[PDB]
């Protein structure tokens, strides 16, 4: 149950993930998992980043669902379930921005 996830939004805009995100007390990989805004049966991954160029900023990953089970952000790196996603991008950056550290305060 994704829904169940903590982690997990729902049915918010792109605009407000980023309005969550950029709190000044986010550190680097701070996250939430919420619907996307166009694509059907497809999820984003909002994350915030930090550098001294940009300062606080918010990054979206695009999550595909295969009817065929599985979950992935890059079609060369799939998972069985969207919880196993979450747990690998807590360990390893890899393309994203950060590494996936704690779930965005409400
Ligand atoms: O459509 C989407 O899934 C989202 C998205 C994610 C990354 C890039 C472009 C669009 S959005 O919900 O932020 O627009």
């Amino acid at each position: 149950s994704i829904q169940a996830e903590e982690w997990y939004f729902g049915k918010i805009t792109r605009r407000e993930s980023e309005r969550l995100l950029l709190n000044a007390e986010n550190p680097r990989g701070t996250f939430l998992v919420r619907e996307s805004e166009t694509t059907k049966g497809a999820y984003c991954l909002s994350v915030s980043d930090f550098d001294n160029a940009k300062g606080l900023n918010v990054k979206h990953y695009k999550i595909r669902k295969l009817d065929s089970g599985g979950f992935y952000i890059t079609s060369r790196t799939q998972f069985n379930s969207l919880q196993q996603l979450v747990a690998y991008y807590s360990k390893h950056a890899d393309g994203l921005c950060h590494r996936l550290t704690t779930v965005c305060p409400t």
